[PDB]
């Protein structure tokens, strides 16, 4: 798997003393941008071609929570790869333990149009 | 369906123009919460009692963008009450339009364990 | 002054048991929202002509926190207008204590530059 | 001073374009527990030892925005420390230009009042 390593920040905690369970969503969009950061083509230099990655659904598991100042992974996995979207299958790890699973299906976008993916696009995601 | 009324606030979006999809599950909250406080027994009082509700999972699927200043209504619906949980769905409205639909299941919790949901909340629920 | 009221959300409290410091800039932006609006000119009708309200400082003294599912009020106060800038000054009540204190100062932009703030907007904001 | 390094994530920017005024507090935050952390006393620990630090006020200025995807500097630095209360100046650099400059006040509690700064806690700030 791809992994992405964060520690648990303060103000992602609520009242209730965890993690609050929109931000895993920013944590996996945190470990996607990484993702194609370290295989060389960042999201930032898509948009620069005026492509947009438009998410179309997303979904998340809790089975155990993560608290302030956790050192958690997100283990990520490309699951679905078609001419029009894709789909990441993500796992929270904590110590051994899966704390977490989630995915989220992709597509993507040029001049108000939904495209087919680049090839260059493909290439990293593969 | 119950019905939670709001409006788009510049924070909410992001660099694409558009509410980030984490903060769906924030609008969804919100309705949650003014579901219960609508119906004599907002989750502050289940809290007060020792009472935690406790996110299993959630899944959104989003077909249309909301921009900053929109007005939307999620409508809210219970779908499943058992002895241990429950399932809300949503609907995003605007102006005619669906834009998202959704899905949370939880469970209750007291003093560490889980609790079947007290008939006083079956009651609001149901 | 101008008076805008709103519960505290469970999502914006930290681990604290608190409001995040960080939110109350965001319940500022919505006072200010609200006050556009109450006057006819909301801040997306500025935006629909290309012009930006572009933060300079901000400065919040907090005095007594706020819990999830506290009401509270903001209360707007302009503090100063100039040709290019303004200053709004605000207090957050809760019941009838002051609970922070805080101020924000802007300017506004077209095209990526300085402009004076159009007549038809220091209308509104006087 | 303590340099604390950081990306910007998409979802901490706004339909401006640019990182929402309300993140930078987040980031000083960041770079507060990254301090600590260095010094061998987490404010983990601190939590552990029954004791809160406190935020007593906050000011930004902001000179240039930080877009998705930029990297930045924050340069944190001890300005005062007293019996009962400390406070941090942060600049904050994108390439060499200071993009923005803050300062917090805080203080320390136990059992909800304020305590003098315990001695093994000056050691790590001053």
């Amino acid at each position: 798997p791809f992994i992405y390593r964060r520690r648990v920040q303060f103000y992602e905690t609520d009242a209730q003393g965890i993690v609050h369970h929109s931000n895993y969503f920013r944590y996996f969009e945190e470990a996607r941008g990484e993702f194609l950061r370290s295989k060389g083509f960042p999201y930032s230099k898509m948009r620069d071609m005026g492509l947009e990655v438009v998410l179309l659904n997303a979904y998340c598991e809790y089975k155990k929570p993560l608290f302030y100042d956790d050192v958690f992974e997100v283990h990520l996995n490309l699951e679905e790869l078609s001419r029009f979207t894709f789909t990441f299958s993500y796992i929270v790890f904590k110590e051994d333990i899966a704390v977490a699973k989630a995915n989220t299906k992709h597509c993507m976008v040029k001049n108000g149009k939904i495209v087919s993916i680049p090839k260059e696009v493909l290439e990293v995601l593969k």
